């Protein structure tokens, strides 16, 4: 302990059964697999949310989406003016709704912890010149994409970075300045050479070099693999697995959606996942190399279910899987997510973990990891009316000790399909435009057979709980079931 390191590599719409370790037969993630062999596979986590921005911002902010000021993906790019890079015209503004200033986020507890904060990939929390950039909330070493639509493509005109290190006053575009000579979309996109994912990783990697054993650090690593598009190095991982699939399939593009046309797509996921999986190696093997390996607990897992844009074929890679559903649903496969944990010594090793648990529960969890007491009364805002902290920690079952407190439901709701999910034990109910399903997870795991009407009282026990947990949003609305 000491005040241990934390790595979070946080991947983007990777399904429950996308990982070797969790039963996927057609990709291969020997080196995810092999930190599950040495760590603790949870087999009951879920993510914050069934789609990106709601999930991650639950993670930051230790609240469940009944609460959380970002419950859905809001653009505000969509009006932004253009700026020309060579020939591509590109919002001059790019992100998301941000995250509340008045309420704390993860990176702000481990700054106050004396933790120095990076982090390599995703933000999707607050759009350029928000109130909620990297630079405004905790994190020292930035660089990836600001916006999760920009991060549509692979081959962009520019990334986002704010270093410390390198005397950035807020964040700034750093221009992909070969990508730019060519088309965001068609036959001349693939001349484009600089590759995103493989250029954040090596930022993520720089960053990892310059730690030492003196000052902790917190990484959170949000890889966009495996998101769309399924555009990536036309490399020895995809040719693999452009070998062993036949016949494959193709992906016609949407330029609207930034998703360029591919040609086989079931080989361009799996290389994608594989290439995640070979970046997680190559972090274990840096740890292991500076000697921080029995000091850092690191954490692989993704923010939704599995997907099905850009070309993915999740009927395909889901033939053995267990649960139903896809991102955007809070059927069991939109919100289960893979979530492998691995500190030598301290988290017991080629172990399973059936603990109950969410995204917003990593906050109290991190907490009582770096000895950081009572975080509520610290860090809640006295200024508001009620400031919500809805995880309950799950340290104790992580180190494989005793007092682990269960929570009463795990709770979601999600705008665009209109759903709300509770889940209290086996019972799990999903409510659809204000009606509630109820299926039993230990007889129905496929979520198969609603039995609502065999169980009134269960299903009035669960609405109390939506009724209870559900606070107005005036930017991301569900209905709720009728009282
Ligand atoms: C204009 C518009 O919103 N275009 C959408 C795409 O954004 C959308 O993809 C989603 O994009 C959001 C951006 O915050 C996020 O990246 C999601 O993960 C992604 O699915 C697409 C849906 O397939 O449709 C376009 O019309
Ligand atoms: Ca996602």
């Amino acid at each position: 302990n000491t005040k241990p390191n934390i790595l979070f590599i946080l991947c983007d719409d990777m399904g429950y059964g996308d990982l070797g370790c969790y039963g996927q037969p057609f990709i291969r993630t020997p080196h995810l697999d092999a930190m599950a062999s040495e760590g603790m596979r949870f087999t009951q986590a879920y993510a914050g949310s069934p789609v990106s921005a709601p999930s991650r911002a639950s993670f930051m902010t230790g609240q469940h989406t009944g609460h959380c000021e970002v419950r859905g993906n809001k653009e505000y790019w969509t009006n932004a003016p253009t700026v020309m890079y060579g020939n591509n015209k590109e919002y001059a503004v790019v992100g998301q709704h941000p995250y509340d200033p008045d309420h704390v986020i993860l990176p702000e507890i481990m700054k106050e912890n004396g933790y120095t904060t990076g982090m390599f990939g995703k933000w999707a929390g607050g759009y350029e010149g928000s109130c909620s950039t990297p630079d405004k909330r905790g994190i020292d070493e930035y660089f990836g994409y600001i916006c999760q639509f920009q991060a549509h493509l692979y081959y962009p005109n520019f990334l986002n970075r704010y270093s410390k290190a390198l005397g950035d006053t807020g964040v700034v575009r750093v221009i992909m300045d070969e990508n730019i000579k060519y088309p965001m979309y068609g036959a001349d996109y693939q001349k484009r050479p600089q590759y995103s994912a493989d250029m954040i990783h090596q930022k993520a990697m720089e960053w990892l070099d310059e730690q030492d054993g003196k000052q902790p650090f917190f990484g959170v690593l949000t890889y966009t693999l495996p998101h769309a598009e399924l555009v990536q190095p036309e490399d020895s991982i995809l040719n693999e697995y452009k070998e062993k699939f036949n016949p494959d399939k193709s992906y016609k593009g949407s330029e609207g959606s930034r998703y360029n046309a591919i040609t086989h797509v079931h080989a361009q996921f799996a290389g994608m996942i594989t290439r995640l999986d070979y970046y997680v190696g190559e972090v274990l093997k840096k740890l292991k190399e500076k000697g921080l390996d029995e000091n850092t607990l690191v954490i692989f897992s993704s923010d939704n279910g599995p997907h099905e844009e850009g070309g993915a074929d999740p009927t395909f890679f889901g033939r053995d899987g267990k649960l139903r559903g896809l991102k955007r649903q809070c059927y069991e496969g939109g919100i289960r997510i893979p979530f492998i944990a691995r500190w030598p010594g301290r988290v017991p090793a080629g172990t399973v973990n059936d603990h109950i648990c969410a995204f917003y529960d990593l906050m109290p969890t991190f907490c009582e990891i770096i000895g950081e007491k009572n975080y509520v009364k610290k860090y809640a805002n006295k200024d508001k009316e009620v400031d919500y902290f809805d995880g309950i920690s799950f340290a104790p079952t992580l180190l494989g000790k005793k007092k682990q407190k269960e929570h009463d439901f795990l709770y979601w709701e999600f705008n665009e399909t209109n759903q709300i999910g509770v889940r209290m034990g086996d019972w799990k109910m999903v409510v659809k435009k204000g009606i509630p399903f109820l299926y039993n997870l230990a007889t129905d795991i496929h979520e198969d057979n609603n039995v609502a009407d065999q169980h009134p009282e269960i299903v009035e026990k669960m609405k109390a709980v939506i009724f209870a947990q559900h606070t107005p949003n005036p930017h991301f609305s569900v209905t709720l079931p009728e009282k």
